[PDB]
């Protein structure tokens, strides 16, 4: 795998979302992974619903939080629409995928990266963009502004986000934060610490969704 690699550079992450007050995270970093792949397989960037996911998986706690790898499953065992078909909403409501017609896009399953491994998640990043968690709660990663993001930060996760590329000393991340946040949206999280949790726990729980 090479030096550097960055997703948005070969058209496939679509532009920064802000998921606002609702714990929507890992519908947010669902999707990124779902447009990069369709992007990498069929040629075509697209945005895909969030607010479907919020809605539709019930493995996942809505605005409470949930669960990346059930949002992914849920899109390999029945599919997602457009975002412009099933727009955000920031707040949880009815799952309405009947409503609105056939599904745009379906993938044919979900694997987990070894986790505690920085090589395993890199070869990840290098063929696709892939859902990683992190410790956002810590005022460090909330005033982040740019530059390579060492912390402070400790491993007890809270956010799901999206791998989108990596350089020689870090993971770039596409945040829900909206663009005003960090670099456009992004944050730039330094790697090859050797702490095998990763910077702000970010080796924790790392998904892809499969397509042939
Ligand atoms: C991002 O907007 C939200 C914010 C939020 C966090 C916590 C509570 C409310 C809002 N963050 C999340 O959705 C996070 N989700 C979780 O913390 C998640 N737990 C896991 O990801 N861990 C599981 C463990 C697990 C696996 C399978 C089952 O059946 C049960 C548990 C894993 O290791 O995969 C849940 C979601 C619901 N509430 C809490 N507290 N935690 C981030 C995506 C990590």
């Amino acid at each position: 795998i090479p030096e550097y690699v960055d997703w948005r550079q070969k058209g496939a992450v679509t532009p920064v979302k802000n998921q606002g007050s609702c714990g929507s995270c890992w519908a947010f970093s669902a999707v990124v992974t779902i447009e990069g792949i369709i992007k990498i397989r069929t040629g075509n960037l697209n945005e895909y619903s969030e607010q479907e996911l919020l809605d539709c998986d019930r493995r996942s706690y809505g605005c409470n939080g949930g669960y990346p790898w059930s949002a992914l499953q849920l899109v390999a065992q029945y599919g997602i629409h457009y975002r412009n078909t099933y727009p955000y909403e920031g707040v949880q409501r009815y799952c309405r995928s009947r409503e609105k017609g056939p599904y745009a896009a379906k993938t044919d399953g979900v694997r987990q990266v070894q986790p505690y491994n920085e090589g395993a998640l890199l070869y990840s990043i290098a063929n696709q963009p892939v859902s990683v968690v992190l410790e956002a709660a810590g005022k460090d990663f909330q005033l982040y502004r740019g530059g390579i993001f060492v912390g402070p930060c400790g491993n007890k996760v809270d956010h799901a986000v999206a791998a989108v590329g990596y350089g020689p000393n870090y993971i770039l991340i596409k945040n829900s934060w909206g663009t005003g946040w960090g670099e456009n949206g992004y944050i730039r999280i330094k790697r090859g610490t050797g702490n095998s949790y990763g910077v702000c726990g970010l080796y924790t729980s790392s998904f892809y969704p499969v397509k042939n």
